[PDB]
């Protein structure tokens, strides 16, 4: 029922704009239209790190950006944590495989999200009160230099399907429902939801993007891009964690940040 | 039109038919025991191959290069496919290349997985049958070969497509925008929305009680990448341990990264 699919639609949407503080709408108005503080260098980090309060930094500036990447993650894994249990038939399912479809999906979720943070020029961090350019982020050490890059490249693409919170709500929905997570016990219910879920995507952008052709199909292909680019960036995130994280690392933080 | 997207479809199949001798209606029929086609040889082992070896036409490197024949034979219909596909030919010929570079391995899997069953592959047009454990059990290199591609194919084989189905996705493969090193991405974006809209069309006709088939088919493409990625650093190994091993041309130009 259509009536039903655009319920379904209104309560992811709400929420989201309960479980998550900083939306693509507030995020795409700082961007554009106070103002945040601009890192593009060495001198100007510094200078972010008095005026900004960062929550993150533990008394090299490379380990330092990437521990802030780190501190927002483990914070976003807590919103979708939350976004999840508001699922209809989330919290229905076995434990196990709530625990399971988190797990594997919180790292898509997040570099989705993270497009919403992002231009091609840079990425709002602390809550949009500042905004790391991209170039910055390039010009640091060959482990670290490579590792925002690939989101951005992604969020340049995604964010020209132009999509709002309404749609992203259900886009999200859709990913944390993936019947084909490893160790699940009982994929039927997750396919049956993910099911309500894409025909609510459908509609959802058949009415919001009436001008826009088979978007539903584009953003599935996207669905492939985000598991490709978690895929590269675990890969680069082991080197990192058995390189030099847990060398500058006390071991509680490293508990923290066990992924 | 949902008509022009139906004719689309027509056209696909048609040329699918015309492009691909063993196409997955056969290939069932093979494999189910049914008296429109003949009964395969299984190779099993050792004695089983030597024995196949006789009938049908180091082990694990005679198997291997055998494969490989199979993937030049592959990557020939394929293009004849490519061709086919209304507005591939009036691309940038760099392009052509580009699209075919990339799309044939997705699109080899794919069709590998029609050939398949739990237990094995079918090989030789047909005549043959390899199981999966002999598959699996050959030396270090060679032996993890076909695993993933099983492991793909009884996932891929769920959905229940059938050559008309194919036909239509198989061509949305070709049709990938996000290639690398494309000119131009808007025409071939322009031709694989049309695709999309006829697979998705096709699908609602031709499995109506199958819901939500054309987004699951979508998130199969996942698979397909992995796949490619593992025999891509597989043939790595072989090119490092093996230099005595030749290699087509064709597939060297394919592999070239």
């Amino acid at each position: 029922e259509s009536a039903d699919l655009r319920a379904l639609a209104k309560h992811l949407y709400d929420s989201y704009i309960k479980s998550f503080p900083l939306t693509k709408a507030k995020a795409r108005a700082i961007l554009t239209g106070k103002s945040p503080f601009v890192i593009y260098d060495m001198n100007s980090l510094m200078m972010g790190e008095d005026k900004i309060k960062f929550k993150h930094i533990t008394p090299e500036v490379a380990i330092r950006i990437f521990q802030g990447c780190q501190f927002r993650s483990v914070e976003a894994v807590q919103e979708i944590t939350e976004y999840a249990k508001s699922i209809p038939g989330f919290v229905n399912l076995d434990l196990n495989d709530q625990v399971t479809l988190l797990k594997y999906g919180v790292h898509e979720i997040i570099y989705t999200m993270l497009a919403s943070l992002m231009n091609k020029d840079g990425v709002l961090i602390s809550e949009g009160q500042g905004f790391m350019t991209r170039e910055f982020l390039k010009s640091l050490r060959k482990p670290f230099g490579d590792f925002m890059e690939p989101k951005f490249e992604f969020a340049v693409k995604f964010n020209a399907l132009e999509l709002d919170d309404s749609d992203l709500a259900i886009f999200i929905a859709v990913i944390i429902l993936s019947g084909d997570r490893p160790g699940l016990l009982n994929v039927k219910p997750i396919e049956d939801i993910q099911d309500n879920l894409l025909q609510a995507l459908e509609l959802q952008l058949k009415l919001n993007h009436p001008e826009s052709s088979q978007l539903f199909a584009k953003l599935l292909q996207k669905m492939t891009d985000l598991r490709q680019i978690v895929t590269e960036h675990v890969q680069l995130l082991q080197v990192i964690k058995k390189t030099e994280t847990d060398m500058s690392l006390h071991p509680l933080l490293q508990e923290i940040y066990k992924d």
